[PDB]
This record gives structure tokens, sequence and C-alpha cells, in this order.
């Protein structure tokens, strides 16, 4: 079931980011010049760049935090898209920011990938 | 053309927005208590609510400011839903507050509609 797949990238996501692996989380996104991903006000694409991001703003694995999602819901919009709505939560050493997230997730070659993702606190 | 019908849709509100009348405003919004606007940190639902709450914020029509849309992209994701990504601007007495905007926009009863908006600055 699209669902249920749906639910594992993102499961797989928290656990690729809670071993330190940056590159396994990137998988959740789709590999393209087009990822379109939003900020509170600002937009930036591409995975190659949002890749670059994360490593510059966590060279450390520590620094990443633990990353657990509580999805609120995943409507499906065809068999070939849905949106996911829920929220986050990281725990880091002094602090434990919560936040939003949508996200349009696609089957792109026969895979679930995340092709937008807004992501606010 | 569905793009065509999407960009009125925004166009519409932006003009209702613009004259006041926050009741066609919430024309372009399904309604339904399934409708659900995302903020910068929360979630909220329905239709009914959400006019409710747009009539508590603004009580005088002055208030509501100048409103544009600048649409970043129209994605179609089937004959019936398209994700809609772009910048909001509002024009007030003493600021010019500005933010991001992704939108699910689902084709219902042969009208465009917006089913879901994550706004967030
Ligand atoms: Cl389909
Ligand atoms: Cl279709």
């Amino acid at each position: 079931m699209p669902t249920d797949d749906i639910v594992q990238l993102l499961k797989g996501q928290e656990e690729a980011w809670n071993r330190g692996d940056l590159d396994a989380y990137m998988q959740g996104y789709w590999q393209n010049e087009q990822l379109m991903l939003i900020s509170n006000g600002k937009f930036r694409n591409g995975w190659d760049e949002t890749l670059a991001a994360y490593k510059k703003n966590y060279p450390d694995k520590e620094s990443l935090g633990e990353l657990k999602f509580t999805i609120k819901e995943i409507k499906m919009l065809s068999n070939y898209a849905a949106m996911v709505v829920g929220r986050w939560d990281l725990k880091r050493l002094k602090d434990t920011p919560t936040g939003v997230f949508t996200l349009l997730v696609e089957k792109i070659d026969d895979r679930w990938v995340i092709t937008m993702d807004h992501s606010s606190d």
C-alpha cells in the first residue's frame, strides 16, 4: 500500500538522521535540481545543494540530534502523488526544537520520493 | 486550462481581499471541516473556523491591507490536483509583511479550490 511505503520513507529518514547518515537521509528526497524546500520565509532548490547545506550546518554527526516525525495525515491524490502533513521534533543538547511540515511525495521510478518539502517553526 | 483557472482563483482572492470582502475571499477555499491551514507552527482546520478567525482578527475592513500573491510555480499532479508555490505580500499602514505559501488545490464539483494551505513567514 502506498501509505505504508510513504510511512516507511519517513521512518527511514528518521533512522538515517538518528545514526548520523546524511547521505542515506537524502535518499528520501527526489534527486533533481527541481527538488523544492521551503522554510519559514525562503525557497531553495536542488538535491545536491540541500545535501551540501546539511553538511555545512552539521560538520559533526553528534550535532544532528534525535529526530522524530509525527504524521498527522497522508492524503493520496493519485496513484503517483500524495500530500503528507505532520510535526517534527528534534532533541538537542540544550533544546528541543519543534515545528510543522507539509510534503508532496511522488512515485518516480517506482519509488516514493519527497519532491517538495515546506517545513516551518 | 487548469493552470489558468488556478491563477484566476488566486487573482480572485487578491481582489476580494483588496475590496474587504472576506466572504468572497473564502470562496477560494474548500468548504469543508477537512480544510487544513498550516501556519509557522500550528495546524487549524475547517472553513467555518477559518472565516470566523479572519472576522475576529480584522473587525475593520481597512485593517486587511493590500494583498499580492507572486506565484513561483504551479505543478499539475493530476487532472484533479495541483501544488501552488509562491510568495505573499501585504501592504499595511506601518509595515509590509512578506512570506511564502504552498497550497494544494483540487478539482471538487468542477471548481478548483484550496484544500490545504501552508503559509509562513
Ligand atoms: Cl491515478
Ligand atoms: Cl489524472
